[PDB]
């Protein structure tokens, strides 16, 4: 059995409730911004590779009202996020910045307001809640940075770009929570649309999208439940060990590069070093062929190259873990199946899985079943991006 | 010398004192949808070819409220609507349906009621507001036809994608507006980014968001203030011809067809037929290669597929006039203009001309100089969809 993903008229209603109980009044404002899940693509964004992920229905919504004091006034009754579940600071000024601190889910907030690019922004009271899994690799971070952003729209409208906005919230991911994250998880969730991927180019910032509209094809996606803790601390180490390989090989990024120049550049690099290009290398090619098949209707090329992609991220760029293979290699075993891989950041979170709609049922058994933890299942249609909430 | 283009701050405005006046208090929802100009790609969207318009800053504003009494009930403040500017009827049953009738906007409302695809639709009470010029050829038919339908998701939400509702406001068009058009004008004002132009592949669906990112290039549109009485009568010719060769040449449409092929088959089809597809089949291949240039940011490359289309659909498609015709070779003599086409349906309407942003002024005095009739001009940069606005 799948687990219910809450509609948006069900999170709003408990983020008014919490909301109407916390500031003794109804919020005037409300937004939200979806999680992601990656269909393939992995460790390409911050290369300027190609990804192909979907917004899920799993999201975040904040309500609020303006204040006239000049402070921010925050509660989440998200049951994962750190004590305590209530902060209040001052907006940044000419005389001082804010700083990352405690707890860490108002980081996300803190940096958003920070690097928000229009004035004047109001002081707010808001209500932070959430159906995303927190750490479960669905981009639980990237939901609450845009559903930030969107709501400080509504305060105080901005004159740019959909893709300035992602750019705004990577500022806030990097500075306030200390990781240094591509544009991917952002992007979807302000730029998905119902029944579609998005073909995201991450060194032009163009965007294709690409229909899933079928009814006999089902996305499963597979919570492992576990995140290991080389998940935040090996994440920057990756990104750092591909941007030295580009340099080596005189590249401004490892999109410049192809197997070939990187086979005859092997002596300029770590052998580590030459297994991690090899990996976005191949995912970026993997993602663009993915992406023709996707198209083109034909699933089982596409089920292969996502297996190709999990080899890759196992073996070369080594960040997933037994949980995700053991999930991957059940899900693979099951009749219908045409592929299954790990997707985000990798060390535990989830794995997606493309298969027949009628083969989702005896897939979870399995999958379950073959499980030494104790997975958890959503069923997943393509969203849309982050929108507004008329009150 | 450009005219100024309202803000939606201020078009909203204008439609709540309408609509305060007229219905006795102020309105509870409001939408706006966009207007747009097709850079390239001029009658080919109805032979599943390619299309690469953006959507501007001028735009169409509902506000309205649901009623309990099953009536619509519309006033527009819209320059030149036709009288009378207030109406009220029943919505349509499975019983009895809408019929297209007097007056002619209303028509467009009318439609995309009648084909609306959720239920139950209550009556409402709406003002409609536009800054986009009726019959200007920058489609403020499908701009009122997409504001309405994103007014009735307010009333009663849908459940199809973004492309479902293309079709339904194209299907008001066809049985309401009798316009047999393709789906660009409708996917344009509904799927439009600020900073992007939107390559639309009219055969999958399949559409791209390509940024226009360089601040030293402008788009002048510059409005003839002329329509002839062609542009009703000799639109569907062009589309009947086209779908005669497509037969003749036992393909199910010019987008099957490559330019070679068409070449060497002059003696399966009418001279006249040979010419209107010549010009399709390089419309689309044209449409392709300007998108690359895009991408590659050469300006020059783009600037000459805009004349080459031009002289296709002066001298082939046969859908330009005199006045288009003098605006395009007086933009094309100013330094700094990299092209000029006529856009849309032609028999009238705009030009659109891509030139250095600094060359913009002295442009806008040769053309106006240079022009037999008299020019209005807009400097619009690509505007995002249509969107809620929550009052
Ligand atoms: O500490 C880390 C490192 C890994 C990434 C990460 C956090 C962290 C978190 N996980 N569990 C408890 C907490 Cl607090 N918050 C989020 N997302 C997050 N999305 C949220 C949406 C609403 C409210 C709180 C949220 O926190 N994401
Ligand atoms: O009669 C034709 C044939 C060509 C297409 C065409 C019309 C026609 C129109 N042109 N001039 C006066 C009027 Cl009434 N209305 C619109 N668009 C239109 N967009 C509108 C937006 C808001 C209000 C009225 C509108 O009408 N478009
Ligand atoms: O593809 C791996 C993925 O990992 C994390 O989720 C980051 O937030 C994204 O930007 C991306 O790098
Ligand atoms: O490209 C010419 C253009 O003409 C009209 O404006 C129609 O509305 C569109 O569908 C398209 O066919
Ligand atoms: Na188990
Ligand atoms: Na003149």
């Amino acid at each position: 059995a799948a687990l219910r993903q809450p509609q948006v008229a069900e999170l709003l209603a408990e983020a008014r409730r919490a909301f109407r109980e916390e500031f003794g009044a109804e919020p005037e404002l409300a937004v939200s911004a979806p999680g992601r899940v990656n269909l393939i693509g992995e460790h390409t964004d911050y290369n300027q590779g190609l990804v192909l992920p979907m917004a899920l229905e799993l999201m975040t919504v904040l309500v609020g009202s303006p204040r006239k004091d000049g402070l921010v006034s925050l509660l989440t009754t998200s049951e994962g996020a750190d004590e305590p579940q209530r902060l209040q600071f001052p907006l940044p000024t000419a005389q001082r910045s804010l700083e990352p601190g405690t707890p860490r889910w108002a980081n996300y907030v803190k940096g958003v307001i920070q690097y928000y690019p229009a004035a004047p922004l109001p002081g707010f009271s808001a209500v932070v809640v959430s159906s995303v899994p927190l750490g479960g690799g669905l981009s639980s971070s990237a939901s609450l940075e845009v559903a930030t952003y969107t709501f400080l729209q509504q305060l105080c409208p901005d004159s740019g770009t959909i893709a300035a906005r992602a750019q705004v919230c990577q500022q806030a991911e990097h500075s306030f929570a200390g990781m240094p994250c591509g544009i991917m998880d952002q992007f979807i969730s302000l730029m998905g649309q119902k029944g579609h991927a998005l073909l995201i180019d991450c060194r032009s910032l163009e965007t294709s999208l690409v229909p899933l509209s079928d009814p006999k094809l089902a996305v499963l996606i597979t919570n492992s439940n576990v995140r290991h803790s080389l998940a935040s601390s090996e994440y920057p180490v990756r990104r750092r060990q591909c941007e030295e390989v580009a340099r080596a090989l005189g590249a401004a990024s490892l999109r410049e590069v192809q197997l070939e120049e990187l086979e005859a550049a092997r002596d300029l690099v770590s052998k580590e070093g030459f297994r991690r290009a090899r990996h976005v290398v191949g995912e970026i090619r993997r993602t663009a062929q993915a992406a023709a098949a996707l198209r083109r209707g034909d699933y089982r090329a596409f089920g292969r190259l996502m297996v190709e992609s999990h080899r890759s991220l196992r073996d070369d760029y080594e960040v997933s873990c037994p949980e995700l293979d053991q999930l991957v290699e059940a899900a693979l075993a099951v009749p219908g199946v045409y592929g299954s891989r790990m997707t985000g950041g990798g060390f535990g979170g989830c794995t997606v899985t493309l298969l027949e709609a009628s083969a989702a049922p005896h897939a979870m058994r399995h999958i379950q079943e073959h499980y030494g933890g104790t997975a958890t299942f959503y069923l997943s249609q393509a969203a849309d991006g982050a929108k507004v909430l008329c009150l």
